[PDB]
């Protein structure tokens, strides 16, 4: 018995934007800004990026009427940006496993990025394989690189297979900041120790189980990637979340 | 400002059953059987059904008061169906990304439990690997294997790491009823085209994309995995949902 008003500001706290969509679409008691807003967020909670891109244009009408921004990146680092905040949702609603496994897509490609800055060629040390396969690293190639961190890489004898775990490896010879290389080795053990054992078992998890196995909580490993992501040039708020701040803006309109 | 009971109401809709709890445990207007109920249910969404059988004797005794099931399998069979009541609740929350990346275990812990009734010897041909690394088959040990099943798996050359696509192949060798084996090819394709890349990449999906991938819905996924839990011996309701009834009784004692 609960208002269209009400329900909206529950689905809002826990971030259930298909359904506060679903409620705002099919009502006639709501401004066309709430329910273009509810589908931004219903489709950025899909990972869907090119939706902001599509309509970018009435994206900017709102941004110009409500004074806030609601898109802060070009394409490419939007895609990792919009990830990140669907990451920080999961774990605000406490879906640990969720956010475990949403943990290894983002890592892999902030890997990938961090490199790029480092060397600029790396793609050139690549072998593209078939999709289901892992792509290669061209050892014989990377000899006669003039990048002195590619060098030290091939020395060891290491595998082919491009694996989070082998760019993590890579990171380290680099000159990136202690910082980053210490917060990449730590999700590096955060693969290993949970997120990959939860793929073939079933097994009770929560954060303080999360917290008893890794030494750290989820909130580190979320900070930590968003650190990585800061440092590569994706802009995200990690003092006021993105979801946050816009449900703060869709209830000032109809409260 | 919606009331504890219609916020209530609002959260066990979308099981966001850790929300409820907190709610419900800061509340002064909820008796402790609704306290205890809820945090059954968040247990069972952390994927924990070892307190079912800690509190066995509790929740006895509120099955017969409240004329209910809470607990319907033994152990091994109840963890199984506890997670796919879990993976029905991420369906039904139209969490399409996070059902499929769901998938993989059960998928993987059916197909053994399947080929366990086929070949009673089956960890004997397996190489518990440590650490990180999959499982692999002991395929000089199968070849002696009176089993049939077993000895022309060996026959057509395999890779030795064990994947639920493996064991899907395994199947197709076995003696299971052609419906049960042609379900486990479905999944497989399931596997192959969805599963894995969305477990490795970034993507834009939903309910739609998924359609168009495979030709079918999340939900007939969801039934495809409950018919082998079922004939495996798994008790998993397919017409009242777990949840839903758990939820029900609440409303009926504060309502
Ligand atoms: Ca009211
Ligand atoms: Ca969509
Ligand atoms: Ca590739
Ligand atoms: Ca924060
Ligand atoms: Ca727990
Ligand atoms: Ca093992
Ligand atoms: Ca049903």
């Amino acid at each position: 018995n609960a208002t269209e008003q009400e329900t909206l500001t529950i689905l809002l706290d826990v971030y259930a934007y298909y359904q506060a969509y679903q409620i705002v679409k099919a009502s006639q008691f709501f401004s066309d800004d709430i329910i273009f807003l509810l589908e931004l967020l219903k489709e950025r909670r899909e990972l869907n990026v090119d939706f902001l891109f599509q309509n970018q244009v009435h994206l900017q009408e709102l941004e110009l009427t409500y004074h806030i921004s609601l898109l802060d990146n070009a394409y490419e680092e939007e895609l990792l940006a919009n990830y990140i905040m669907d990451l920080e949702a999961k774990l605000r609603n406490d879906h640990i496993i969720d956010f475990v496994r949403s943990v290894s897509p983002i890592l892999y490609r902030l890997l990938m990025r961090l490199m790029q800055s480092q060397v600029a060629d790396i793609n050139d040390y690549i072998y593209d394989a078939k999709n289901d396969q892992y792509d290669t690293w061209k050892f014989d190639k990377m000899h006669d690189s003039a990048n002195p961190f590619v060098q030290n890489f091939v020395a060891k004898g290491r595998d082919s297979k491009i694996t989070s775990r082998s760019l993590a490896d890579f990171i380290q010879l680099t000159d990136l900041p202690q910082a980053i290389k210490d917060n990449i080795l730590l999700l590096r053990d955060f693969e290993k120790s949970v997120r990959n054992p939860l793929a073939h078992l079933i097994k009770p998890f929560d954060e303080e189980e999360l917290h008893r196995t890794t030494g750290f909580s989820s909130q580190t490993f979320l900070e930590k990637i968003i650190q990585l992501a800061v440092f590569s040039g994706i802009h995200y708020d990690n003092d006021k979340f993105y979801f946050d701040k816009v449900n703060e803006l869709i209830k000032r309109i109809y409260q």
